[PDB]
């Protein structure tokens, strides 16, 4: 494949004075970009959540919920804090076959309506990286999804990998 580059951080602003405890509970993920993200007409993608749950270490166990084939799929993992409240990397990243690095950085939130997450992992020596809009509800406003277009924009993303979700009822109720 060809990919379009990953960011130099200094793109990707930082939350300031994250919360953490604030940020734990579920996210509807309303809104999804990225370098291997594409539009379909044919099969557009569903809405899926994303549980945040603080453990007693402050690492979260981090679950997200998609309904496929019928079924509900859940995905687990690890993100441990990083150099900044705010920033994390996946543990055990040993038992993730191919990848060498995964970074997560929360960009901006106000806790109880909305969230951007940056994430950035190389896998199979392949530079990945996507952007989150995150509601608390399964809509939000045209003003907070224009501000992740452009944000999706300043990162190098042109507007067919930059997807909004269908809501659905499954699974993630
Ligand atoms: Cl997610
Ligand atoms: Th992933």
């Amino acid at each position: 494949s060809d990919l379009i580059p990953a960011p130099p951080l200094s793109k990707v602003p930082l939350q300031q004075n994250f919360q953490d405890n604030q940020f734990q509970g579920k996210w509807y993920v309303v809104g999804l970009a990225g370098n291997a993200i594409l539009r379909e007409d044919k099969d557009p993608q569903k809405m899926y959540a994303t549980i945040y749950e603080l453990k007693e270490d402050k690492s979260y166990n981090v679950t997200s919920v998609l309904f496929r084939k019928k079924k509900c799929d859940y995905w687990i993992r690890t993100f441990v804090p990083g150099s900044q409240p705010g920033e994390f990397t996946l543990g055990n990243i040993k038992s993730y076959p191919g990848l060498t690095s995964y970074l997560v950085r929360v960009v901006s939130t106000n806790y109880n309506q909305h969230a951007m997450v940056f994430f950035k992992k190389v896998s199979q020596n392949r530079e990945y990286f996507k952007i989150t809009l995150y509601g608390r509800t399964k809509e939000l406003t045209s003003e907070l999804k224009e501000n992740f277009i452009r944000f999706s924009k300043s990162l190098g993303l042109p507007e067919n990998h930059i997807v909004f979700p269908v809501p659905i009822d499954q699974c993630i109720d």
